[PDB]
DNA sequence: CTGATGACGT
DNA sequence: ACGTCATC
């Protein structure tokens, strides 16, 4: 009871764009605004593959990892945009400038962590402590917090969306304000106000909206920001977490989408993250490990102790390109030829990255996938990075993979490469 | 027919 | 160092 951690000790947002690179694409041209939209990368094999829709698109059906062709069965009026193709591969340059455009705002504000190209988590802890006492004991208005949906509210003794949210709303600040709720509680409402803040600079500045979770931890505020896309926010309280996980399915919670979710379920025979609160820690570290069992141990109660890192700036740069079915690379001048293209790419990358940032990468990783094989990575090899030349790091990528071509002849490549990635990592002060 | 990231185990 | 998982 009195000694029990609940897990509270921290106010932490995690801030997602709402359909980032189609945003990026209607700011750019007006005439993609408001309308059935997708972003997809090349163009000749079943329209391009979607990387992004327009929630005006995603009532269609319309989806991510969809072919275009596709697509237009469900939306025949869906308009695309491309992403930018240079030296023969998917360049998404624009999109990670536009990152950098919301992240510099962001990071105004408080410390973030960049989690993607389109998300950053914050750590609004001590902000919030500066908005309280600035405040002074006044009461939180509605009018402060005016995209905010409070998870589990209305609840107890309108039949449109904005008028429940609204008595949500009402019914938490009705119950801070009467000293019904907790302080941390109040902690996140203010959280909630400085997100709104945030938000509100974020659409000012770039044109972009975002949707945004507001709790106690990562795994809180990045589920709590899915809840209510697009443009709106939304608050978890730890209060909220027993219903809220009574029907949540484990696959939901960031990190048990994959083989570990499937495992928990199978294993223990359950389907809700609630139902995980019925295991000691013991029990949960015998079947998952260690780690993995303190950690749902404590996740499955709301409770989750990973801290918001501050870093603005992704540590590794990196490229590829996938070569499947027939076009997989056959002979050496082409792995030779594309091991250019991607290093080229790498090059202006990184050279940029350095004038920006003060530091230079020192490690170049190359991947590289076989004809045949399931696995994502055939085989990882590294090599000292020492000069930003894209005509050396190619050479050099080559180098060290090269005794994998187990072909007899001397011009030729067996077996044939169906992947290739360059990755800049190792990153130092300059 | 995708192109990235960041984390962890050994 | 290198392989695998997770996310999207
Ligand atoms: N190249 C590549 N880019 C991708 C892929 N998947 C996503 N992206 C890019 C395109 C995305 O726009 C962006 C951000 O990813 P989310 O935030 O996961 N989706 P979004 O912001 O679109 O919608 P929502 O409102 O639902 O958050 O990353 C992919 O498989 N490949
Ligand atoms: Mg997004
Ligand atoms: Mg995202």
């Amino acid at each position: 009871g009195p000694h029990m951690a609940t897990g509270q000790d921290r106010v932490v947002a995690l801030v997602d764009m709402d359909c980032f690179f189609v945003q990026v694409e209607q700011r750019q041209n007006p005439h993609l605004r408001n309308k059935p939209c997708a972003v997809v990368q090349y163009k000749s094999w079943k329209g391009g593959g979607i990387i992004a829709v327009s929630y005006e698109a995603r009532a269609f059906g319309v989806t991510r990892s969809m072919w275009a062709d596709d697509a237009k069965k469900l939306c025949p009026d869906l308009l695309l945009a491309q992403v930018r193709e240079s030296r023969g591969k998917a360049n998404l340059t624009k999109y990670r400038e536009a990152s950098v455009e919301v992240m510099e705002i962001m990071s105004r504000f408080a410390v973030i962590e960049r989690a993607s190209i389109d998300e950053a988590y914050v750590d609004l802890t001590s902000a919030v402590q500066e908005r309280l006492q600035k405040l002074q004991g006044q009461p939180i208005s509605a009018d402060l917090l005016p995209s905010t949906y409070i998870e589990g509210l209305p609840q107890g003794p309108t039949v449109q969306k904005e008028g429940m949210r609204k008595q949500g709303l009402f019914q938490w600040l009705d119950s801070l304000q009467i000293d019904n709720l907790t302080s941390p509680d109040l902690q996140l409402t203010v959280g909630a106000v400085i997100v709104e803040e945030m938000r509100a600079a974020i659409e000012r500045e770039t044109g972009f909206q975002c949707s945004a979770g507001i709790s106690h931890n990562k795994v809180l505020a990045k589920l709590a920001c899915g809840l209510n896309k697009p443009n709106r926010q939304t608050l978890v309280s730890h209060g909220s977490v027993p219903q809220l996980f009574s029907q949540m399915p484990i696959r939901k919670i960031r990190s048990l989408g994959g083989k570990l979710g499937a495992s928990v379920i199978e294993i223990l025979g359950i389907e809700y993250m609630g139902e995980l609160t019925q295991f000691t820690e013991s029990q949960l570290q015998s079947h998952f490990g260690e780690k993995n069992g303190s950690w749902l141990y404590a996740m499955c109660r709301g409770i989750e102790h990973d801290p918001v890192k501050p870093r603005q700036l992704p540590k590794t740069i990196g490229c590829s390109k996938n070569f499947p079915g027939k076009t997989a690379l056959a002979t050496r001048e082409q792995v030779q030829w594309w091991l250019l293209q991607l290093a080229q790419e790498l090059e202006e990358r990184l050279t940029k990255d350095r004038n920006d940032n003060d530091r230079v990468a020192t490690q170049l990783v190359v991947s590289i996938r076989v004809q045949g094989d399931k696995r994502l990575s055939s085989l990882r090899r590294c090599c000292a990075l020492t000069r930003y030349d894209a005509h050396k790091m190619s050479h050099d990528a080559f180098t060290v993979i090269k005794n994998c071509n187990t072909s007899g002849i001397q011009t030729e490549w067996s077996p044939p490469l169906t992947m290739l990635f360059l990755c800049a990592t190792k990153f130092s002060a300059s």
